[PDB]
């Protein structure tokens, strides 16, 4: 298992526009487009992305082409992230990947605002933190995926993947 292989399988694949769980309008796996209501306005996004009059639809390679530099993108975030840098310097490779995953999909700004999980992540009190990400907005509105990260940090295996 992979970061990679880890977010394709919570995040699956789409080669045409849809909506997130939050209603926002996405592509492939998991590239959000834009926060807009606007069809037009995600279309739009979506061939300055791809580079091409796409028509709201993309291929298979195009979306893992979005997917790459996605990852990517998520890790150098982090690693110029005061917050989040320590965090992840202290992780282990399984533990990192959670770490990537919630990034992914909460963005930057969202993750460094648990403080608290952060802390005790650093101090390595799995019990304590899992205990303590369990009790957020993001659980409540996506629990399975959060259960499976949760899981990731707590035991620093893939089981919950498997
Ligand atoms: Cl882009
Ligand atoms: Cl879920």
């Amino acid at each position: 298992m992979n970061i990679f292989e880890m977010l394709r399988i919570d995040e699956g694949l789409r080669l045409k526009i849809y909506k997130d769980t939050e209603g926002y309008y996405t592509i492939g796996i998991g590239h959000l487009l834009t926060k807009s209501p606007s069809l037009n306005a995600a279309k739009s996004e979506l061939d300055k992305a791809i580079g091409r009059n796409t028509n709201g639809v993309i291929t298979k390679d195009e979306a893992e082409k979005l997917f790459n530099q996605d990852v990517d993108a998520a890790v150098r975030g982090i690693l110029r992230n005061a917050k989040l840098k320590p965090v992840y310097d202290s992780l282990d490779a399984v533990r990192r990947a959670a770490l990537i995953n919630m990034v992914a999909q909460m963005g930057e700004t969202g993750v460094a605002g648990f403080t608290n999980s952060l802390r005790m992540l650093q101090q390595k009190r799995w019990d304590e933190a899992a205990v303590n990400l369990a009790k957020s907005r993001w659980y409540n509105q996506t629990p399975n995926r959060a259960k499976r990260v949760i899981t990731t940090f707590r035991t620093g295996t893939w089981d919950a993947y498997k």
